């Protein structure tokens, strides 16, 4: 129970995201004290989506993740019917108005490359954008649109690269690594 990347994890993110991831995992029959890889990353996928919203306009993003299952699938039923764009088979990250187009946020601990196959592979909706960002500092987007700026984007991996680096402080990177 008492293990060391619970406790890294709530020193190390915001409460209201550690609330957010938990409330997450629990609603997918889940346990933090016991899957604390799958918390880290909870947590640090929450994160990226939040600090991704905040680049761009005020309002540009609609978000997706956070929310609870209905209300998120409602939110995205709303805008399908307001926009006109074809539903996506399953819950993307955020939408944007700009572009008019959903943002699937992704994080990975090995190379972007076959993470973005996997996920272009498990969803067959080509209208859905997808991002990827990696914990050495590597990103990939579709159709080399990476929707915000380049110092948005460099925030993020440097966040992701200064996360990575406290679990490595603490004994932790390469059981988190290997999780995946
Ligand atoms: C309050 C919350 C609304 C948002 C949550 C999101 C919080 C987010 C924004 C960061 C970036 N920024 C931007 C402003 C300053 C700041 O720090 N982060 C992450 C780190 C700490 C933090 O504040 N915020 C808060 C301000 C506007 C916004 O986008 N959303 C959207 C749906 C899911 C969710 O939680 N809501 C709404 C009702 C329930 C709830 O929890
Ligand atoms: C095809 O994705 C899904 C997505 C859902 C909706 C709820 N989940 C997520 O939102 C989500 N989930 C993961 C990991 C994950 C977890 C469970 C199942 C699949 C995956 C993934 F994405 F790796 F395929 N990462 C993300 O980055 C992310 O956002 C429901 C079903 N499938
Ligand atoms: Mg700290
Ligand atoms: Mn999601
Ligand atoms: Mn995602």
């Amino acid at each position: 129970r008492g293990s060391h990347m619970e406790d890294f994890v709530r020193q190390c993110f915001n409460p209201m995201i550690v609330e957010l991831a938990e409330k997450a995992m629990k609603e997918y029959g889940e346990d933090p004290k016991i899957e604390t890889n799958k918390f880290a990353a909870t947590c640090t996928h929450l994160e990226v989506c939040f600090m991704y919203s905040d680049g761009g306009s005020k309002h540009r993003f609609e978000i997706i993740e956070g929310r609870d299952r209905i209300m998120a699938w409602t939110v995205v039923n709303s805008i399908c019917n307001t926009t006109g764009v074809e539903k996506p088979k399953f819950l993307p990250d955020l939408y944007d108005y700009k572009e008019n187009r959903f943002i699937e946020i992704g994080v990975t601990r090995r190379e972007v490359h076959i993470y973005y196959l996997e996920k272009a592979n498990k969803i067959k909706s080509e209208k859905t954008h997808i991002h990827i960002f990696s914990f050495t500092g590597e990103e990939m987007a579709t159709k080399a649109d990476y929707t915000l700026d380049e110092e948005s984007r460099a925030r993020i991996k440097t966040r992701l690269f200064t996360i990575r680096q406290e679990m490595a402080s603490r004994s932790l990177w390469d059981s988190f690594r290997q999780s995946e």
